Order: C-alpha cells, then structure tokens, then sequence
C-alpha cells in the first residue's frame, strides 16, 4: 500500500514537472522511481508476476542499460513508454 502510493505520487510529480517544462526534475524523478518499482516488483510480482509487471520491469532494465551507455535520448524514449505502462498498472 504505502510503496504503491509513493510510486503513484512519483508518477503525479513527473506529470507536474513535465507540465512545468522542468525536464531536469523529470530526470531525477525517473531515477528515483526505478528502485521503488524494483522493490514493488520483487515483493508483489517477481518471476510469477503479471505480463504487464514483467514488461515494466524489463523496460526499466533497458532504460538502465541505455543510461549506462550514455544513450539518454533512448532513456527518454523508453521512459515515456514505460511510464505509460506504469500509469496503466497503477491506474494513475
């Protein structure tokens, strides 16, 4: 419950930062969202998790691999897609 609420709040803050033209904050919010989702995924979904949860989880892995390679344009594209899936998962 509390962890889901923190993820939902983070999605709201990303929306607000985006609407304010504050993409420097969207970068930070996306980075802090990843470990919250990771914890949520490993505790409530995991290997037996729903296909949507697995798609979001692997999407975050692809984002992190793109970030490690410096492909921040790919981070942004993948982040936009994975955020839409998270909004479906959390009904946000």
């Amino acid at each position: 419950g509390p962890l889901a609420q923190q993820i939902k709040n983070t999605l709201t803050f990303i929306g607000q930062a985006n609407a304010a033209g504050r993409m420097d904050e969207v970068r930070t919010l996306q980075e802090n969202l990843e470990p919250l989702w990771e914890e949520y995924f490993q505790q409530t979904e995991g290997s037996g998790g729903s296909p949507l949860a697995q798609q979001i989880e692997y999407g975050e892995v692809l984002i992190e691999q793109a970030r490690a390679a410096g492909r921040m344009d790919e981070v942004r594209r993948l982040s936009e897609n994975t955020l839409q899936l998270m909004k479906e998962y959390f009904q946000q």
